């Protein structure tokens, strides 16, 4: 591990998000900021809100610059554009002038108890609001400093519920800015092409549930796109792929009957402490296009990743979980529960995303997450969706 100053700089969890400490303004104002690879705006609460115990006060920053332009982001939050000096305490020792959207109005944006006050959009300018002329934070970082155009994320799910006091004292992972820290993963890193620079878009070419091919036209897996998004909790799958996957997951776990509410990801299921039947649930393998023609690799997740720990509505001693796979109408989304199994490298300089087994993924004595390759795969370019 060559980036010790950034290791363990994250806190949070899949459901409420993973955040990193940042400072904005002069003198520096400390804020917790959601790490989001699925958006491209650096935006912070800048006005009183029931869920914020602190917010960006522009009038107290001598380096604040008003852009005299509003921004509307409906998913929704509204803000005022400006720039100011930004730093990451547990990151590269550099200060950069970046665009900041001061959130003045928000609806269902801030999460009660998440402990974060802003969002750091790490994706490309093509999806930045109001438009692509608003330079994303990481772009500014790279243009103004010597920091390598690359970042890596190790999101660490605890494998069990973290109460309000525990999630504040618990290390939730690492965001390494400008490099790859080898202590964060085991085995080898496998790279899949970033198909286009807007979201971190990738191409899935094969899906297996316990080794069984889901056998769908691979274009279905990427309809209308597949992205890596730390701002989403679940593994989200296109409607038809979701239906086929759930059918297969139910078949594999048929020794136990689960209510429809469970499969809809709306209700928790509980087992007596320590007795969760991990082995009746199948592993899920996603094959990704490789860097070499006709070559792919696979990332395999365990039910310890797709079953999200939730505290029993009775706070009992039972181990309870919600099914963290849901349907999407916007393509495949590899959210935080999937990222928790892997050390993910966003190699912007080489337009590639790397995957390796996470040194902090949750597992059991019989199965482990995996990243394996290579596999002969033909016509992978046809798995990509075109409008
Ligand atoms: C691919 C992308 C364009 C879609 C998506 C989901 N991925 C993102 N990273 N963001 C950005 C994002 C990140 C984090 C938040 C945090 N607040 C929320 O979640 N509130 C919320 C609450 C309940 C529901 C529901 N029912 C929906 C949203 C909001 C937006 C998105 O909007």
């Amino acid at each position: 591990g060559s980036f010790v100053e950034m290791v363990d700089n994250l806190r949070g969890k899949s459901g409420q998000g993973y955040y990193v400490e940042m400072t904005v303004g002069s003198p520096p104002q400390t804020l917790n900021i959601l790490v989001d690879t699925g958006s491209s705006n650096f935006a912070v609460g800048a006005a009183p809100h029931p869920f914020l115990h602190r917010y960006y006060q522009r009038q107290l920053s001598s380096t604040y610059r008003d852009l005299r332009k509003g921004v509307y982001v409906p998913y929704k939050w509204e803000g005022e554009l400006g720039t100011d000096l930004v730093s990451i305490p547990h990151g590269p020792n550099v200060t950069v002038r970046a665009n900041i959207a001061a959130i003045t109005e928000s609806d269902k944006f801030f999460i009660n108890g998440s402990n974060w006050e802003g969002i750091l959009g790490l994706a490309y300018a093509e999806i930045a609001r109001p438009d692509d002329s608003l330079e994303p934070f990481f772009d500014s970082l790279v243009k103004q400093t010597h920091v390598p155009n690359l970042f890596s994320l190790q999101l660490c799910g605890a494998g069990f519920p973290l109460n309000q006091s525990e999630v504040l004292a618990s290390v939730g992972g690492s965001m390494i800015i400008g490099g790859i820290d080898h202590s964060l993963y085991t085995g080898s890193l496998w790279y899949t092409p970033i198909r286009r620079e807007w979201y971190y878009e990738v191409i899935i070419v094969r899906v297996e549930i316990n080794g069984q091919d889901l056998k769908m036209d691979c274009k279905e897996y990427n309809y209308d796109k597949s992205i890596v998004d730390s701002g989403t909790t679940n593994l989200r799958l296109p409607k038809k792929v979701f239906e086929a996957a759930v059918k297969s997951i139910k078949a594999a776990s048929s020794t136990e009957k689960f209510p429809d509410g469970f499969w809809l990801g709306e209700q928790l299921v509980c087992w007596q402490a320590g007795t969760t039947p991990w082995n009746i649930f199948p592993v899920i393998s996603l094959y990704l296009m490789g860097e070499v023609t006709n070559q792919s690799f696979r990332i395999t997740i365990l039910p310890q990743q797709y079953l999200r720990p939730v505290e029993d509505v009775a706070t009992s001693q039972d181990d309870c979980y919600k099914f963290a796979i849901s349907q999407s109408s916007t393509g495949t989304v590899m959210g935080a529960v999937i990222m928790e199994g892997f050390y993910v490298v966003f190699d912007r300089a080489r337009k590639r995303i790397g995957f390796a087994v996470s040194a902090c993924h949750v597992h059991d004595e019989f199965r482990t997450a995996a990243v394996e390759g290579p596999f002969v795969t033909l016509d992978m370019e046809d798995c990509g969706y075109n409008i």
